[PDB]
């Protein structure tokens, strides 16, 4: 069913995560973890004290998909994920590290999502945007119904958290 997963996404956020690589995605979806950069960290740590739920949808660059999406469990925090970094990207230019609990881990091509539009990105479809780009609440609701159903997933205990 979905009820419970809809229960989830009442007035929440939702932001956009582009990953340079699969491997980090694979790691976040073992490990529980997500790191970015200080101008996404600060935003949000922001949405995490203002929101019931704080959503990140993942995309891999160049994937032509979604790749799930999860629910922050705490603001990042510091003091070593062993993720996959590019040429460029370094370890201490991230910032701390935000637990996440995984809501689906199944993947949504772009082209089931192309009738969605984002009003805070000029009303581009909801694929495109940078790393951290905020979705507004009723096309991030719609983004997140559309992934296949996750039956691994019990969300009982992320209800509780709320
Ligand atoms: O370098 S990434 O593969 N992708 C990315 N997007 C914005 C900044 N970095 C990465 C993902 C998770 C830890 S590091």
């Amino acid at each position: 069913g979905t009820s419970k997963l809809k229960y989830v996404l009442q007035d929440a956020r939702f932001f956009l995560i582009k990953s340079n690589n699969h491997e980090n995605v694979s790691l976040a979806k073992a490990k529980g973890v997500w790191s970015t950069l200080p101008v996404n960290e600060k935003k949000l740590n922001l949405a995490f004290r203002s929101a019931r739920s704080v959503i990140l949808i993942f995309s891999v660059r160049e994937s032509g998909k979604f790749q799930g999406f999860a629910r922050l469990s705490s603001e990042s925090h510091h003091g070593p994920i062993h993720w996959v970094l590019p040429a460029g990207m370094s370890a201490k230019m991230l910032g701390g590290v935000f637990k996440i609990d995984w809501i689906c881990r199944r993947e949504l091509p772009f082209t089931k999502s192309a009738h969605l539009t984002n009003p805070w990105n000029e009303h581009k479809p909801v694929k495109i945007g940078r790393d951290g780009q905020e979705i507004e609440l009723e096309c991030g609701t719609q983004l997140c119904l559309l992934f296949p159903p996750d039956e691994s997933i019990d969300l009982y205990q992320v209800i509780h958290k709320m």
